[PDB]
Formats: C-alpha cells, structure tokens, sequence
C-alpha cells in the first residue's frame, strides 16, 4: 500500500503545525511542521517545491520552499530557512518578510502549505519531464549529467534531485553543483553536501564560490563566470541539463551568459 498524502489538491490550502525549531546557526533555521498523522508523507515528486502563504503584518506572502525532507519521510516535513534579518544588509534594511516571519513563529503555530508546484519532475534515471508552462505537456529528456548552479537559498531545489539520485544505486546520472553564496560563513546545509560528496564522490561533484573568501578558502572567489562554468559543470559536448536557481542577477548577469559562452543551449538551460 503507499501512505497517505498530505497534498492531495494543489488548489488546497494546508495548514501544518510546528512542532521543532532547530538553531543551526545564527540565521539558520531548521523547522519541522507535523503532517495530519504521523503514517502520511508529504506528496512531494522529486523536482517540485511548496509555497507557504500568510498574512505578515497584514498583507499576503507567498513563497516557494523545497524540503530538505523527502518523500520517505513519514508524519513530518523540514525546511532549511535562511533568516534575513532587518538591519544587517545595507541594499535590504527591512530583511525578509516571511523569514522573520516563520522565525517569530511559537511551537504549535501552524502554516498553510500549498503544491506540489513546478515545471520540472524527475522521473529517475536521468530522465526529467519538464513542461514549458503549466498548462503544457512536459518534454522528457534524458540525460548522463546534470550541471546544477545555485545561490544562497536556491540550493534545496539542488539538494533534492541529487539526494533522490544518490539513493538510487542503479541511476548512474552524474551531478555536478556550483554552488555560490555571500561569504564562507552564509553557505546553507556544507555538512549535508560535503556527506554526500564523501559517500558519492562518483556521482556528485562539489565546488563552491563565495562573493568575498575567508582567508584559508580551497575554492572559488567572484560571482559564477565562463571559467567556473567550463571547470566545474558537464562540458556541452556531453549534452547535459543544467538547472539554476538563485537571486534574479545571479541568474541573468553570471549565469545565462556565461553558460551560453561556454556553448549550453541558454534556452535550455532551467531556472527552478
Ligand atoms: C524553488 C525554490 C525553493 C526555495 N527553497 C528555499 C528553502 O528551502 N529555504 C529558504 O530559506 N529559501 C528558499 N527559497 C527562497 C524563498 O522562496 C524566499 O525567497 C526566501 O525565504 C526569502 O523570502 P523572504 O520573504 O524572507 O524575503 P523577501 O521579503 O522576499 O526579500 C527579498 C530578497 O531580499 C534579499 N534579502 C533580504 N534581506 C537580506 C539580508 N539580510 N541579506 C541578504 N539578502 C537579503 C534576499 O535575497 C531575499 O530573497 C526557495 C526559492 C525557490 C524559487
């Protein structure tokens, strides 16, 4: 039999209560909402994410998470948080709406969740369906690798598909990740990636960059360029997917160009 799902309609508004608040560091959060009972899953295809809606300070918010948990998850769902916090970054002094806001939440408070939502499903075996818009019929491809180049919080979308394929042994797809953050110190879920590399060195490439480095840094520094790209990404000979996800420059100024110069289809190339 399978488990019970919790997102049974994706017109439907589920509010899930929280039940743990994990301190990962001082801006990282780890939340974990119960599902309606403890034997249901969330019903989540690997390649899709959720949105949380609330009222913050009286106006809608909306906004996409992907869990760091999985559909072998039963009774519960976590989601990784980077807390943008008023008053630290010079170009955003209010911070962001709905982390505070899901960092001001008490044990016991609920959310409402929404999805599945998203273009792209992975099917397994490097196979990917992914529909142009959504009222369209996905295209099925099928790849050896998959580049996946992400910022800041844009890596759970990444870390999902790569999970699901390392834990299947005879999905022999190869994903390589560039992953590009602020500062050594703002990099989310390093334990988690750098397990995975540990465990699945075969399989999944990892490197990193960072706007400004600390002084012992083995990586790269500067926003994702050609270099990188050409470096640490599939060459486009091989044909690869690549996927993307990060703040809206990143992706227009680093990476669609510079994915182009190195010869990647640009019209090809996903932005999650
Ligand atoms: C498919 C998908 C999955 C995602 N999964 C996750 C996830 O698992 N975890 C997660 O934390 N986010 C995730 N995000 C990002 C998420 O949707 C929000 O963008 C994020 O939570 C910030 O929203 P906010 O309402 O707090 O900020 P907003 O109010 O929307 O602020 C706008 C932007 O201002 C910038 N900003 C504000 N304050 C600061 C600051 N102090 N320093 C640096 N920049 C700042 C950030 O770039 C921010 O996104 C995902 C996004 C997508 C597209």
């Amino acid at each position: 039999s399978t488990p019970a799902i919790t997102l049974e309609n994706p017109d439907i508004k589920y509010p899930l209560r929280l039940i743990d608040k994990e301190v990962v560091n001082h801006d990282t959060r780890r939340f974990r909402f119960a599902l309606p009972s403890p034997e249901h899953i969330l019903g989540l295809p690997v390649g899709q994410h959720i949105y949380l809606s609330a009222r913050i300070d009286g106006n809608l918010v909306i906004r996409p998470y992907t869990p760091v948990s999985s559909d072998d998850d039963k009774g519960f769902v976590d989601l990784v948080i980077k807390v943008y916090f008023k008053d630290t970054h010079p170009k955003f002094p209010a911070g962001g709406k709905m982390s505070q806001y899901l960092e001001s939440m008490k044990i016991g408070d609920t959310i409402e969740f929404r999805g599945p939502n998203g273009l792209l499903v992975y099917q397994g075996k490097g196979k990917f369906a992914i529909r142009p818009d959504k009222k369209s019929s996905p295209v099925i491809k099928t790849v050896k690798s998959v580049g996946m180049i992400a910022g800041g919080t844009g890596i759970t979308p990444m870390l999902q598909v790569i999970r699901a394929i390392m834990k299947d042994p005879d999905d022999h797809t190869v994903c390589h990740l560039l992953f590009a953050n602020q500062t050594e110190k703002d990099i989310l879920l390093r334990p988690e990636l750098e397990e995975l590399r540990n465990e699945h060195s075969a399989r999944f490439k990892l490197w990193y960059t960072v706007d400004r480095a600390p002084e012992a840094w083995d990586y790269s520094q500067g926003f994702v360029n050609e270099e990188m790209i050409r470096d640490h990404l599939p060459p486009p000979e091989e044909e690869p997917l690549v996927l993307m996800c990060g703040p809206p420059p990143m992706i227009q100024y680093a990476c669609l160009p510079n994915l182009e110069r190195v010869g990647h289809p640009k019209e090809r190339c996903f932005a999650f």
